[PDB]
């Protein structure tokens, strides 16, 4: 419903908001460090310029020692302040009312449907969708049979790929459910051009090799 | 302790802080990372508050909310649990077996008093570093002076406890910004000026410690301690 939705969105508004509350306290507490590692650094410089001078004055071994022994562990401490636990809380307890795998799939087959309905192409609808949100579409068709959408959900992801998107999927897994789809449409012809394609990319993988004559087969006994 | 140890300690230390710097780096990269996401996302959902109906009408909008809650969110939640600082941690960590440890911090304080003794040097000159023929220009803080007066209290040598709260006490007077209180290091002095006999100092600052802190129960006590005795004398 639309008001499941709108306190979907609302949540997520404030996940936002205390997110930044931690970017906050985070870049407080780097800032202390910063400046900390500014001192520290102007103090080594001088130090390594003329180590015998600077163990020379009276007070600098005292200092030395007192850094090294007492300062660095204030240091270390201040490193190791965990600054999470707020937004991480509160995330936590947010999370309970959040969608799962199933409400995933779910708005992913309406996402497909709506492409049906409204005769779109995959490339407007991507323009955001990244190269392994088309995937996973591609996938979610591919799980029900639906090689049709595969097909065009694949090819989108292929082209983001093309385009030099950095994406977290290789084009070989992409272009060997390509192709798989392709196949069960019918269009060999496609289906072996885009073997081909994955063999020039990856030329051990073992199914492609072993597609290439068998399409070149079927295609013979046609 | 030689100049050779102190220069290995040294350049080990100016390493440290390349280590650290590296990790301020590591630190920036991911809260940049975080910040462009949160920015992003901020935009989204800004514009479908602005009309939910409407932003949940395509499935797009609807397909990537599902996902950025059910997947998304867990990814950027490992993001902010991670340890950025795994590196320096370790490098610090096993630097540390030869590092100064408790006894030679003591030991090279005691060196410092004996070194002010040798050249009849006053706190405030030592403390400002501003020496003579000498090049670098350290300086002790009120903490770093009040270290020095706690090393002369624990070896029962008043004589530089009192020196050296002095000079602690008169740097606070100046208002350095500094982790210590008036009071405690006034504690301090007056029991050691106490030590070495001066009952009008001793009770005066007890005054002034009181006049800091009406409250402190020792100080109380001492003041009717000190009064007694003083009046009996």
């Amino acid at each position: 419903s639309i008001g499941q939705m709108t306190d979907l969105i609302h949540t997520e508004k404030d996940l936002v908001t205390s997110l930044k509350d931690y970017i906050k306290a985070e870049e407080d507490k780097l800032e202390q460090i910063k400046k900390w590692a500014e001192k520290l650094d102007r103090l080594t410089s001088t130090a390594t310029k003329d180590p015998e001078g600077f163990v020379g004055h009276p007070v600098n071994a005292f200092k030395l020692m007192k850094r090294l022994n007492t300062e660095w562990s204030e240091l270390e401490n201040l490193v190791l302040k965990d600054m999470s636990d707020g937004f991480i809380s509160n995330l936590t307890i947010q999370r309970q009312y959040f969608p799962n795998d199933e409400d995933q799939v779910g708005a992913a087959k309406a996402l497909l449907r709506l492409q049906d309905t409204y005769n779109l192409d995959t490339d407007t609808i991507s323009k955001f969708l990244t190269a392994e949100d088309c995937f996973e579409l591609g996938k979610v068709a591919y799980t029900e049979a639906d090689y049709y959408h595969t097909e065009l959900w694949m090819e989108q992801a292929l082209r983001q790929l093309d385009e030099g998107e950095i994406s977290t999927i290789d084009k070989v897994s992409v272009l060997d459910y390509l192709s798989y789809a392709v196949y069960q449409q019918g269009d060999l012809d496609k289906a072996l051009l885009l073997t081909k394609k994955l063999l020039e990319l990856d030329p051990e993988h073992q199914r492609a090799n072993g597609n290439l004559k068998y399409f070149e087969y079927i295609m013979a006994k046609e």
